[PDB]
């Protein structure tokens, strides 16, 4: 039911990148496609999402910080509910000389990890089964 080039989970559809960008692009690039930056609202998806983005690239989900450190949100304004941060994440490395780490991303095993939004990574769109 998704387009070619999509994975269906539930009634949406996902697209995971062979494009790398940093996170303002691959933001763009999915609003392109009328989709938006992989929100995970559950472990199912998540689980699910885990097993479609193994190996060494990282893949960037709908999730910032930049309107208030510390406080992170979907791209749609939602509050992050579910989590699944690697212990020890997000620490916000470099905030000492620059505006640290504000944009999520997916790492090994599937857990979250925040990086400078300037880092090349893969991403996942989402959106809905038409
Ligand atoms: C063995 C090692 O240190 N690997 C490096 C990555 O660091 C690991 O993963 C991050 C997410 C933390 O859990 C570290 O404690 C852990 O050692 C390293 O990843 C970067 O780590 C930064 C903190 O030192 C920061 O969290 C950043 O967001 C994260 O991307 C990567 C990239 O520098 O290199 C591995 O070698
Ligand atoms: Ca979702
Ligand atoms: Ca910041
Ligand atoms: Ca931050
Ligand atoms: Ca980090």
């Amino acid at each position: 039911g998704c387009p070619p080039h999509w994975k269906n989970f539930t009634d949406k559809c996902y697209y995971f990148s062979l494009e790398k960008e940093i996170f303002e692009d691959a933001k763009l690039f999915c609003e392109d496609k009328s989709s938006h930056l992989v929100f995970i609202n559950s472990r199912e998806e998540q689980q699910w999402i885990k097993k479609h983005t193994v190996g060494r690239e990282s893949h960037w989900i709908g999730l910032t910080d930049s309107e208030q450190e510390s406080e992170w949100k979907w791209l749609d304004g939602s509050p992050v509910d579910y989590k699944n941060w690697k212990a020890g994440q997000p620490d916000n490395w470099g905030s000492g000389h620059g505006p640290g780490e504000d944009c999520a991303g997916l790492i090994y095993a599937g857990q979250w990890n925040d990086f400078q939004c300037d880092e090349i990574n893969n991403f996942i769109c989402e959106k809905e089964r038409e």
